[PDB]
């Protein structure tokens, strides 16, 4: 029958490994196991023969080990995977053939240099990415390597070398965030076909412009967080685009807002209300903003200057 | 109503927070959370508000960050937590006041050197504690300090400063693990009482002794490791317990093994049989010992020298 490694516990299908210093993953396991949490191990690669006979595991926790390889498929006899943590290791590249069943993918804090299409073709549950903290460039994503997940909603790209936003993002995306990264401007193409997008997430690079055209290609977003860039002036689009309500600029470099940057001339009764504008922390001042210039808005309290 | 900060994931009464860098708790989280993951943030302490409103929560994970400080009864609102994940962080001493459903406690890697009677007192529920990684000292926990949780059946103390074995252990316990301290001498008052400890792991500490009676005082423990210690001979006491059947004492100083250290000198049937046994890396030679010596052992493969 099936044993509980030394010093781990093993309790109603969960295997609670953490803190043990092992050295590889533990074999033998019970084969009705759901939840395997590793955390905090010294295992330093994943080798083919791994993870059989855990069919039933849909949560595999390897975080903060030091893991540098890992044979393509390793993870494929797991039929009901849903999440994979596989943060704070020494990946280079993300795995091969992981298993469809695949909800959740957390590779932060590793050293991840190229994202291949092929790792995510077929990758048809996929929700939720996390990809941050990698010394990962722009040249290392591959065109549309994100469009083999077709229900696709979340991906996080944050605190890595990349300089312009990922082109062919899968368009069921309903959150993109990419903070804290050195991307330098916002091009219309990168974001044409998000027709779902909600939220943009751009806060700590160094934007220092926005194409005209790009947030009419994210026509229902809502929430647009763009402080702590380099920017010169508000984002054109903004007064005729119908969804937007939150719209963070402050700490960056604006000088002037002129009288249609937020709201179009005439009250556009299609057009939602914007609920927050910062502004602060720019060289434009309170006293520089033409009092018409937020018209649109009906709670005062929206506007942070 | 409420609300899911940005760049979190609120899904299924999920709420995961991770890798965000995030300062303090957030607030306003939907209250029917059930598990709260804040793992790899920024966050420096719980103060009296941080969890309002969650009182269906069963899991929080605040593993991996930068915590120095809880306020007494921080977690108390928290009136359906089981788990309680600290690791990685810099604690001087264990919360006060904890919810009396408590299940799980991981302090792994903290800077912990008090352990307070107080803080277990009521915690009737507790099955595991882990409070290994810590610089904690033998004067720094006090007697019976794990007295209070009754059904406590796992406590593993590993990596600290701790010299002996901790006095006044609650008699539900059935793993000890005390692995890679610096413990000299296994004393039999430290075990009195233990009669459902069924392993006990003293791996990798310096320890010259085993008083006599010391394993008596453990009457059904089955796996014992002295592995990586200072041992001079084999533990006292052997031949005659019934129920030990795991014995590593690889690693050792060990230079004799007389005839009746394992076996009893006629065989007794009351006895279990042992199913491994280490010797192995001892001054002691394999042409040193007495063929009778394993007499009471009917699996070859059981001893290893
Ligand atoms: C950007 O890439 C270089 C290697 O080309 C790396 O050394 C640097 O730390 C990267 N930035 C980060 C911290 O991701
Ligand atoms: C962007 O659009 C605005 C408003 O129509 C215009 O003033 C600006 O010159 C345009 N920029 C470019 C480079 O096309
Ligand atoms: C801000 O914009 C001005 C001109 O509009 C320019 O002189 C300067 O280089 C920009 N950046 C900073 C950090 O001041
Ligand atoms: C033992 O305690 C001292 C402080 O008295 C500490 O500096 C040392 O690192 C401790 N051992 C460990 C690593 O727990
Ligand atoms: C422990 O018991 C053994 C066997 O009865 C005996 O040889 C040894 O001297 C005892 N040690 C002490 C210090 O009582
Ligand atoms: C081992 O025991 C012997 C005497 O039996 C002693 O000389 C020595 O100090 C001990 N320790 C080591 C590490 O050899």
């Amino acid at each position: 029958g099936p044993v509980c490694p030394f010093r781990c516990q093993c309790h109603l299908r969960v295997v609670q490994c953490s803190d043990l210093g092992l050295e590889k993953v533990p074999k033998d396991l019970p084969p009705d196991t759901a939840l395997l949490d590793l955390q905090n191990n010294k295992i330093t690669e994943i080798k083919d023969g791994d993870f059989k006979n855990l069919k039933n595991l849909h949560t595999l926790i390897l975080i903060n080990n030091k893991i540098s390889k890992i044979s393509p498929g390793a993870f494929a006899p797991l039929v009901k995977l849903e999440r994979l943590y596989l943060s704070k290791n020494q990946l280079k590249e993300l795995p091969e053939k992981m298993p469809k069943t695949l909800q959740e993918l957390r590779v932060h804090e590793n050293e991840i240099t190229k994202v291949r299409k092929s790792v995510f073709n077929g990758l048809n549950q996929m929700i939720v990415v996390e990809l941050g903290t990698n010394p990962l460039k722009s040249s290392g994503i591959e065109n549309g390597a994100f469009q083999g997940m077709k229900k696709l909603s979340y991906i996080r790209i944050a605190d890595t070398n990349i300089t312009t936003i990922p082109q062919g993002l899968p368009p069921s995306l309903t959150e993109l965030h990419l903070d804290g990264n050195k991307i330098t401007k916002v091009d219309a193409a990168s974001l044409k076909g998000l027709n779902n997008l909600a939220k943009l997430g751009l806060s700590f690079n160094s934007i220092s412009a926005v194409d005209n055209g790009s947030l009419a290609n994210t026509p229902h977003l809502r929430e647009l967080h763009l402080n702590n860039n380099k920017l010169v002036k508000v984002p054109g689009g903004l007064a005729d685009h119908k969804y937007i309500q939150v719209v963070y600029l402050h700490n960056n470099n604006i000088s002037a807002i002129g009288s249609n940057d937020f709201c179009p001339p005439g009250y556009n009764t299609k057009k939602a209300s914007y609920s927050g504008v910062s502004l602060f922390s720019n060289p434009v001042q309170y006293w520089e903003i033409q009092p018409s210039t937020f018209r649109c808005v009906y709670v005062r309290a929206a506007v942070q200057l």
